[PDB]
């Protein structure tokens, strides 16, 4: 029902990964990108809307999710993508090559002959530089949700009509709940986390049709034995710390590095770590990829680190050298990082301003030193270069090939197209933001994000938010209890507006 | 390719247990006995030493191994034992009735065809009130042991080796990470690194296991008129241990099976010992705390302290016991007459007692005057601790105490003892409880004749052209009084551990 854009799966970042190991991919602005399984277009058509010069397909069994794509198109006026009713083995090469394929959580559900299929034209269909991306369930970390999944049809297999089985099964996960309540084995700990993962979901993934369905169950190496097969060669995968050594003993490190195979080192990590899902891309085994990447390839990309500090940069002195400052990761109390470098601090403070637009090297380098009264650039870029690809190989700071963006204006807020789309014409409570994540909004930021075009001002923008609560149509709880008094209202909505636009601006919707 | 036995496969377990349940089971030592993947019969050659009156028939696909039972039958005189080289497909109705069936670790391994084989004559070749016992590894907890496996073929592609040293390798690139997936794999890949090479095979590797959930063997099992007795492990049965909300849902829903599934699904369950028998038996799951008075009752307890050194009488003294017998698992109690019962159990170590001799012989140590509360005690506690794994029952009758001039062994223990490259024996309760060469050396020379002076001197032949190395500490023999002193320091701690291990007659 509910269709998601996948940020893992953003073209632009398959292109980052290429670029990281040696590829030029395909311009993503003029390029044509195909997604199987794309089920009413929420992972394509923001894209389309993003870029005019772009072609999109898109290709699924559902004939709901393809009228309702379709109707989307159609409301959004876009002229540069098309949807397809099919199965992936109605693709053909008059479909012609693509230089991104994405396939999402599909290639595990499919029998054998389909999965033949799209390891097929991820090859045929796909363009010299192309990246093709599945991501698919794995062993051993499925082995928990299968016995989950036989445990409910089990428990169910009493009942004949799919309307009880549902529940039924919650029954069956409560009571897995209950008789662990006081359990000190890890296995009860896992058990019962994962039947709380189980009995959060909605109805859909509960059917016994669904948890009746097949998942073909890959290690990485019998995966990588198909896409071999076709002349597919591993490129990474999309959660870059996952392909991370280095946490572990410098000896097996060493014995890893030893073995060159890449596919064979994964899967041991696989093995070790209990790895329940992959998202891979997938190149022609003609390229040559380049593993070893220097602490300064990092000046090839954009940089995104986001981190709120914990104290304002106008209460901190930075050329303290003695000074422990610490910055939260996208949050936060569980993830944070500390330092008393003065450098370390400029460019962390840097990060923490510029949340979410990309920064390129220069400007994290110069804007850091401008902090240090300008005599200290070379220390900062020392610093940049010593910490950064590491922190990036561990999945703390983003690399990416999109460009800095401007710096949007605050006096007439202007939100993106899609988002402008999904907050008038949408009954979702999530918009998609320039970096292709769902982002949720309440019912005061959805009806702000319809009134910001650029041309409208604080102002009229609260004006037109008081219009939705005459009609109500919106409500104001300043506590557990809710303010109707007209002189109230008008305050609420004004602190309100402040931090909402601030949330716009660090979560990219904002032009 | 070492035969042993297995205690829990034993014929008078698997009659105990259908005691427990309502099923008078057939007599053991008149029964006849069929052992399904039997070979070299160090599970079943024991038995028929035991009981001449009863019959045995061990079936095996392995030519060498049907041959060495054979060696061993020969050298034992056994006239009431005999063994097959043949399929299981092969055996018929021509094989007659059996009291007890013993498929040990078999039909895991082996194709749907054969199993429903094995499922065919423990229902036709199975006795009216007989009891068929079936072992396999089972679904969700066999998932872990399948992932190493792949794990170590994955790697393979001098082949025991290298799964050693990737064992190994699992455990330092784990050297510690504290998630807890990774202390599963560690001591998973630990164990299976204290295996010695031969389920290491890599032949074995690639194997293919059946991967039983218990529901869908136990609908294999009512597909031939079997149905579910219990498990030889009783203690896996028992619930609660649960919230008394979960026990009332359970106990709610009529299905002895679906319960069992349920359990092994929250308890992550990787191995059955399944004891199946016909479905026109009734059987009543009503289990009472006197339905102890039908058994024998061994209780393996050693104490903190020794009788001569504490007052029973003392109620503010909380005297404890160990179990295994070691430290970990420990009973403490308050209680005159607890402490009666569990001093009682302490020097009967694995002889089976009667309800009237454990109540009696602890009475004694009370003065005689408290018999009554004394069976108040073990009739609220014991059953409570025999479905919790804590107390054995068994049909089996109470042993006379050895006597201790010329201690004398089983004659299955002096034959292993004395032909046998093993540095392990069977006792009388079939189990395989392992000695040093000083320990099996003196086994050879008990009999009803060697006294300890001409046990020590036989052993000293042997420690003369040696083949036989004392130590002390250590690696330390001076010809003389580096021995036959220290001889004497080993000799009594010797016949202390034979006795209580049920090795002396």
């Amino acid at each position: 029902y509910e269709s998601y854009p996948y940020a893992i799966t953003n073209p632009y970042h398959l292109s980052t990964l290429a670029t990281l190991f040696g590829i030029n991919a395909p311009e993503v602005e003029n390029s044509k990108i195909l997604e199987l399984g794309c089920a009413a277009g929420g992972n394509l058509i923001p894209h389309a809307v993003l870029y005019p010069n772009a072609h999109f397909v898109g290709v699924d069994l559902s004939k709901v999710q393809i009228d309702e794509a379709n109707k989307n198109v159609r409301a959004l006026g876009l002229k540069n993508i098309e949807f397809h009713h099919c199965s992936i083995t109605d693709i053909d090469d008059s479909f012609g090559k693509f230089d991104y394929i994405i396939c999402h959580g599909v290639i595990s559900w499919v029998p054998k002959i389909v999965r033949d299929k799209i390891f097929k034209v991820c090859n045929r269909n796909l363009s010299t530089n192309g990246i093709a991306y599945i991501s698919y369930n794995t062993l051993p970390g499925w082995n928990m949700v299968r016995t989950i999944r036989d445990m409910m049809l089990y428990h169910s297999s009493s009942f004949t009509n799919i309307r009880d089985r549902i529940a039924q099964s919650r029954l069956l996960l409560e009571f897995v709940k209950d008789s662990l309540e006081h359990s000190k084995t890890p296995y009860a700990e896992v058990l019962k986390t994962e039947a709380g993962l189980l009995a959060k979901q909605t109805d859909h993934y509960l059917r016994h049709d669904h948890l009746e369905e097949e998942n073909a169950q890959f290690y990485f190496h019998e995966f990588m034995n198909e896409a071999r097969k076709h002349n597919l060669q591993y490129l990474a995968d999309c959660n870059i710390s996952t392909m991370y050594l280095g946490n572990m003993p410098p000896k097996v490190v060493e014995q890893l590095k030893a073995v060159n195979d890449i596919v064979r080192t994964e899967q041991y990590m696989d093995f070790i770590t209990n790895r329940r899902f992959r998202t891979t891309l997938l190149c022609h085994n003609d390229l040559k990829i380049n593993r070893n990447i220097n602490n300064d390839d990092i000046k090839k990309f954009n940089i995104i680190f986001n981190v709120i500090p914990e104290k304002p940069l106008k209460e901190v002195d930075l050329n303290n050298a003695t000074e422990n400052l610490q910055f939260f990761l996208n949050g936060n109390k569980e993830s944070n990082l500390s330092t008393t470098s003065p450098y370390m601090k400029a460019i962390l403070y840097t990060f923490s301003e510029n949340l979410n637009n990309p920064l390129s090297f220069k400007q994290v380098t110069s804007e850091a030193n401008t902090k240090l009264n300008n005599t200290k650039l070379n220390e900062i870029k020392n610093e940049l270069l010593n910490n950064a690809m590491k922190l990036v190989l561990q999945g703390y700071i983003s690399i990416t090939n999109q460009k800095h963006r401007s710096k949007p204006v605050l006096d007439k807020p202007k939100t993106t197209q899609m988002v402008i789309y999904q907050a008038k014409y949408t009954p979702s409570m999530w918009v998609t933001n320039l970096k292709h994540e769902p982002i949720g909004v309440n019912f005061f930021e959805k009806f702000a994000l319809r009134y910001m075009d650029g041309r409208n001002d604080k102002k009229a923008i609260i004006e037109a938010i008081l219009g939705h609560v005459e009609k109500g149509e919106l409500t104001l709880s300043r506590e557990g209890q809710k303010i109707e008094n007209k002189e109230e209202i008008r305050k609420e909505l004004e602190s309100l507006f402040t931090p909402m636009i601030e949330k716009f601006c660090s979560n990219a919707l904002l032009v």
